[PDB]
This record gives C-alpha cells, structure tokens and sequence, in this order.
C-alpha cells in the first residue's frame, strides 16, 4: 500500500515536505532522513487523482537546490534540509 501514512514522529527529527497547487491545492508530505524520496512515489500515487497529468517540481528554499535523492536514507542525499517546498503547476 503507498505509504500515504508517512508522519513525523513527534520524538525524532525528520524532513517535511508541504506541495502546494496553483490552483489553490495543498498537500504536506511528511518524510524520514532514513528514508528515501522513492517513498513519495507510492505516496503520490496514493493521491494522485488529480495531479494524473500535472506537471510539477520540487525544489528546497534555504539552500535554494532542486531535490536530489537516490534509494537509501533521505540525508544520504546531503541535501537533508529538514523543511522543504514542493510546486504543483
């Protein structure tokens, strides 16, 4: 089952990711620095109703970056910036 599930614990630090529509949509997407971002590919699908045919992006703030994972943990990436900004367009 896509994760979809994916919460923050509220004992442990991890990233959060919040994906915004233009359309006014919003969604936040909560992972873990030892999980991988393959992990929103299920959580997408899971809610992917909409965004179906959409063509978005996601990219940090701080360190002003686009995303960039691999398979392992989330920080393995060194892009670990705990609060990132997802764009739905």
């Amino acid at each position: 089952k896509a994760s979809s599930s994916i919460l923050i614990n509220e004992a442990e630090p991890t990233t959060n990711i919040q994906i915004r529509l233009a359309d006014g949509g919003r969604l936040v997407q909560k992972f873990n620095h030892s999980h991988r971002i393959s992990d929103i590919r299920l959580f997408i699908v899971d809610a992917r109703p909409a965004m179906a045919a959409t063509s978005f992006v996601l990219m940090t703030t701080f360190p002003n970056k686009e995303l960039a994972d691999e398979n392992q943990t989330l920080k393995e990436a060194n892009l670990l910036n705990a609060v990132i900004v997802q764009r739905l367009t």
